[PDB]
């Protein structure tokens, strides 16, 4: 059992490395990385619900719009955790590139990221997104509202 | 080194576990497993920049303001992922509780979180949390923008 857990993880680790430095047009061939029935996503949104990505064919569709909107992106400052589970992972880091998002003006997007990373034999069954989307607010020129801290100590 | 990374790594648990139970009272006193320097705060809010409380002193005041502000606050779900650092953990879960800001109106506040904690000599050295603040402006009666998703695939 421990040898199985131990080359699932390594394994899996590669993955995860892959994904985090897949860049350019290589984008348009990261559905590969996850299972038939994988899920992908931003899970911090402005609703307060995901926007999960179900599916190979879903997955390949996003990528080509991520190319438009997201044209230059890079992960940076990037950090892999892995778990007492091998099959999940976690990783820190930072992205940042152009935003293109129709109906808005071409702005500069930086955030801080988490990422999580379930497997199932050897493939992403399971990659979750999480940042503060105020940032991403400020990005696409849009107001963010101020929690008022008069009363609050400092 | 093996011996010494396993007895940090079980032994930083407990205290990660022991933290993340902590409710109540004894909230006054979860000070106490912070190194005399250590910092605790969150790490995702409207300005983008990270409140941080730093060393013993002020972590021990930031709890006398907690427990007005959040008087009755539970995390709930959680998760415990050990890394590879046997001094640094990750945990997801939620939490919940009425919130009491000064010059808002009574709230209740939910929300999905991640924490970090990274260890040095057996105690807390550094305690990040990250979270979604749409949601908590949604618990303060702050109105959240609304990302226009109409030319975005759906
Ligand atoms: O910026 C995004 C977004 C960014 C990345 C996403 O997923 C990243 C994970 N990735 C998805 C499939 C490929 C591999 C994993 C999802 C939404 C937002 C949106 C989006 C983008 C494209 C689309 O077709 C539908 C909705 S809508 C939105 C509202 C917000 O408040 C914040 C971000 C957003
Ligand atoms: O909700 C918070 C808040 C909550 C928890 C914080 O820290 C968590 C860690 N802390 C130290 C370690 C032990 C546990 C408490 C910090 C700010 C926000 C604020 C706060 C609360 C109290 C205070 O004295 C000063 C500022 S201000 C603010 C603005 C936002 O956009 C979002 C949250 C907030």
């Amino acid at each position: 059992e421990n040898r199985a857990q131990v080359a699932a993880r390594q394994h899996n680790r590669k993955i995860v490395e892959q994904y985090m430095h897949t860049r350019g047009e290589a984008r348009l061939k990261r559905h590969l990385l996850f299972t038939e029935d994988g899920v992908g996503g931003l899970w911090t949104t402005d609703s307060g619900q995901p926007i999960a990505i179900r599916g190979r064919e879903k997955l390949g569709e996003h990528a080509v719009w991520s190319l438009q909107c997201f044209p230059d992106w890079v992960w940076t400052d990037i950090q892999i955790f892995e778990t007492q589970d091998p099959n999940w992972f976690w990783v820190e880091c930072r992205g940042e590139g152009a935003i293109v998002f129709p109906g808005y003006p071409r702005g500069q997007y930086r955030n801080h990221f988490l990422h999580s990373f379930r497997f199932e034999n050897g493939l992403i069954k399971e990659q979750r997104e999480f940042m503060n989307p105020c940032e991403q607010f400020r990005s696409l020129g849009i107001e963010v509202p101020e929690v008022r801290r008069d009363g609050l100590p400092s």
